[PDB]
RNA sequence: GGUUUCUCUUCAGAUCGCAUAAAUCUUUCGCCUUUUACUAAAGAUUUCCGUGGAGAGGAACAAUCUGAGAUUUUUUGAGGCCUUGCUUUGGCAAGGCU
């Protein structure tokens, strides 16, 4: 989120250079798309293993003794 | 002596990635009642999204194509011919020859 804010400020301060000001119509999304999808390939297998443990506790039950 | 494409197998040792995330563990911290969740640095590993080379199979389109394949200077007649030594008989070692 800090890198998204920094990319927003970099885009804004490369953009507001001449006659454009701080209006609400600035459009660019590729850098945040890169950041959150590289986060998504990071966060995928931990999510898959946590959801697999969730499904195993849901359907195989909870090992109360267990490990 | 086709191409494109799909699948499988194998080697990935190149920035396999002109890209970049996460997790565990060993720790130092930051934070700090405590548990996950924590902060940012190192070490030790891993996983994921990708990647390259090779081979096989399949499919659709090329249906061949693609290859491979002389007289006149110095690199051709200054060509012939004889005697002695030796014949070792293809002519050889020396002389006058045109
Ligand atoms: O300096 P800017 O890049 O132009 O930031 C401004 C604004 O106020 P400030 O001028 O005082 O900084 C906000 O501040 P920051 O978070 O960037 O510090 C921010 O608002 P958000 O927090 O919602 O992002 C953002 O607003 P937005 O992203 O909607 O454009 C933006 O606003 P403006 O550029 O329109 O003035």
């Amino acid at each position: 989120i800090r890198m998204c804010k920094d990319l927003k400020h970099l885009i804004y301060y490369r953009f507001n250079t001449g006659p454009v000001g701080k209006g609400p119509g600035c459009g660019f999304w590729a850098a945040g798309w890169r950041v959150w999808l590289f986060f998504m390939r990071g966060i995928t297998p931990l999510l898959e293993r946590w959801l697999g443990n969730l499904l195993a506790r849901q359907f195989e039950g909870r090992h109360s003794k267990g490990v």
